[PDB]
This record gives structure tokens, C-alpha cells and sequence, in this order.
């Protein structure tokens, strides 16, 4: 059971189909179209995980036939925000599929995220954020990696998606092949808008060095490091 | 004598001061402010090279006191375009200084460019183009790396500038520390605007792989590879 929802209102319904693939019936989107899901644990194993963003029944790639997600109330998410609220880091070793209506996908975990052979299916954009979402008056205002020195790690088996990819962390350590339509990596201690515009930056008390080994199979790569002094090694 | 001007109208006056530092009195800018300099050979050694873009006499960093460049006729270049028109590749092993009015700097050499401990002083933007400039009706229209498989190489001693940096080539092989305000690397077989907007791209007949080893000390890095299939290894 890699994914364990929070007990409260923003905990989605989580189950599994024969073979171990996890199925997540994401919570009702708010009026902005954001499904804000909170978790005590968020990990994807080799059998993968399916996030049900469907308004009609149909065939998922990883978990077979599923009904429409009743939680949606006829209103598919524009953004599936997965927020780890505990101190547990995340490990992604398999595919995350959005079943139904294609959406943006975010995993935020300020304790650390590791991706080793992970991928994202039917996402327009997927973002991995070692940091927290920022909310004002119940609305998403952006993200923060301030005062955080934890790591976004990408292992030897890499990361694949047909969509856009954002990698957001105090520091990144990547050792595998990253395949994506576009890759954006933002490092350092920053605050961000909803769309990962950098709004502010702070100088870390100690060096925050990032390391990119391996190939990046993408037509467009951007790397922004705001940690004045700290570098990007390739 | 690393730098040898073309014999014609666009060949600048090239000399040297005691110690071997080369001094280039760039040609009269056109009405767009472009000083279009043509060369049989263009190489910068450890003593460096000073491009005289000065309207008044003064002190250069690398070559001591110089007069204003008489060729300017009171009209400093906005862009110093250095074009190698022969089949000779370029090696840059030292600093290129713009003396006088800060300008944009371009070196175009479709035969190949190698930079090992090179740098750029008093440039707002410096671009290394393994490719040719494109001219229509006497005006600069952009650049081309089409039908070219040659290499932009950066060696163990790296490249330093306080300004923006563009690296434009069919393929790039970098093994050292690149320090710049911003780094833009565009690889593949492309046509470009004057400002390195990609206007067209072609699929190369064979793979054009680029390799980035070493650190990139810059707050903003962009890598665009249009060679569908070919990758970027870090």
C-alpha cells in the first residue's frame, strides 16, 4: 500500500485491483478545477497507479475497466494536486496514469521525492515539487521550496512522459534518462506562482548543488538555479 | 598571428602590441550598427584580442592605451560580427575584449569553433556560431547551421563572461566550466533570426549528439536540440 490518504476531507479514496495497481478516486475539484488530494504516504510501485479523472466509464491502461469517478460530480479536474502532509518522503518506481480527462499533475512532498523508472500517462504537464503548496483563502497561490534542503532524486531507470515536465526542488540529483516534451528544472530556495514563475528567492545557509548525469531526451530544456554561488554540474 | 583579415572591404585592420595581444580595428558599422568583419583566420591565443569599438581614446584591459577606432566614423558598433570565410576552424584560448562601447559579439565559423580557457570582456551578449550568417540585400537576416555536422567544442579550461552567452552549432561537446549571465545552447541543423529565434529545422542524415560535461555557473540555462532522435547527454 504505497499510497495512504489523509483521514480528512481532502483524502481521496484509494484501493487496488488484482496485481497491485493502485486506483485513486481523487477528491472533488474546487471551483478552479483543482483536485487537492492530501496523503500520509505517496509512493508508486512498479504496478503503477491510476488517478480516476473520468466522467464516463472506460478502459484504463494500467487497471482495466473503471467507472466514472463519483467524487467529481460531473466536473473533471484541470489539476490533480497530490500533497504529502506528513514527514514521509516519496518513491516513484512506476507509471502514474490519469484515467479519463487529461489533466495537469503535481506531486508535492517537502521531505523528498525519488523517481526511478517512473512515468506519467495522459498528463499535459507533470510537476515534481520537493516543497509545499501555498494556499490563501482556500485558493492555490503557488509553491515554496524556502528553508528546505531536501532532494529530488532521479535514478538510473529514468523518467518518461509525453507531456511537459517540471522538476522543482532545493537540489536535484539525476542519474538516468529523462524523456519529456519539455523539461524545466528550477533549483534553489524559492517561492513560485501556480505556473512556476519564480516570485522570490533566498540564499541558502549552505551550498545547494545539483547534479545532472544521463541523457535528456527533450527538444527544450531549461535549468534555473537561484542559489547564488551553487552550481549545476553536467 | 592568429587573426588574419580577409583582403576585401570587410577585412578589419589587425595588428599587435608588445607581448602578442592582437588589436583589431573593426570595420565601419553599417546603418543597422553592424560591424561585419570577414577573416581568413580567426584564433585568439592566451595573450588575448582587443576589438576596438571606441569613440574616444582610453585604456584597454588587455592592450594598454588605444586611440579611438578611426574606422567607426563616430558611430560605435551595436554588433561586432566576426565571420570566418575560409575553411579554417577557430581556436579561442584567451580573452576577447571589446574596448570602448559595450556591444554584442558574434563569431561565426562553419568549420568549427573550439574554446579552451576563452572569455569575453565588455560584451552584453557573446555568441559562438558553428554556421554562417545569412544576408539579404546587404542586411543581416540571421544564421544557418543547415547541412553542417561540425562541432562547437569547449575544453577543460572552460569559458567565462559576465554577459549573456549563446552556443549555436550542429553539435556541442563541452568538458569545462561555463560561466555566464545566461547560457543558451541551440543544437541541430537550423536557420535562425538575428536574435537566434529558430525559424526552421531539418533532420540530419546521421545522428548529431551533444555532450555537456562540467559545471554551468549560470542562473539561467536553456538547451534546445532540434535533431529529432539525437539527444543531450549530461
Amino acid at each position: 500500500n504505497g499510497i495512504v490518504p489523509d483521514a480528512g476531507h481532502q483524502g481521496p479514496d484509494v484501493s487496488a485491483v488484482n496485481g497491485g495497481t493502485q486506483v485513486i478516486n481523487i477528491v472533488t475539484p474546487n471551483n478552479e478545477g483543482i483536485s487537492h488530494n492530501q496523503y500520509q504516504d505517496f509512493n508508486v510501485g512498479k504496478p503503477g497507479a491510476v488517478f480516476n479523472n473520468a466522467l464516463e466509464a472506460g478502459q484504463s491502461q494500467l487497471a482495466g475497466h473503471l467507472n466514472a469517478n463519483s467524487n467529481l460530480n460531473g466536473q473533471a479536474a484541470s489539476l490533480i494536486l497530490n500533497e504529502v502532509v506528513s514527514r514521509n518522503p516519496s518513491f516513484l518506481l512506476g507509471q502514474s496514469e490519469v484515467f479519463g480527462i487529461a489533466a495537469e499533475y503535481v506531486l508535492s512532498n517537502p521531505n523528498g521525492i525519488t523517481c526511478d523508472g517512473c512515468g506519467f500517462i495522459n498528463t499535459s504537464r507533470s510537476s515534481l515539487v520537493v516543497g509545499n503548496p501555498l494556499f490563501e483563502n482556500g485558493q492555490l497561490k503557488g509553491y515554496s521550496t524556502l528553508n528546505n534542503t531536501n532532494l529530488l532524486s532521479l535514478g538510473k531507470n529514468g523518467l518518461n512522459t509525453t507531456g511537459l515536465l517540471d522538476l522543482i526542488a532545493p537540489r536535484i540529483d539525476s542519474r538516468g534518462k529523462i524523456t519529456a516534451a519539455e523539461i524545466s528544472a528550477f533549483t534553489g530556495q524559492n517561492t513560485f506562482s501556480q505556473h512556476f514563475d519564480i516570485l522570490s528567492s533566498q540564499k541558502p545557509v549552505s551550498a545547494l548543488d545539483s547534479y545532472f548525469f544521463g541523457s535528456m531526451q527533450s527538444g527544450r530544456i531549461r535549468i534555473i538555479n537561484t542559489a547564488e554561488g551553487s552550481g549545476v554540474k553536467l
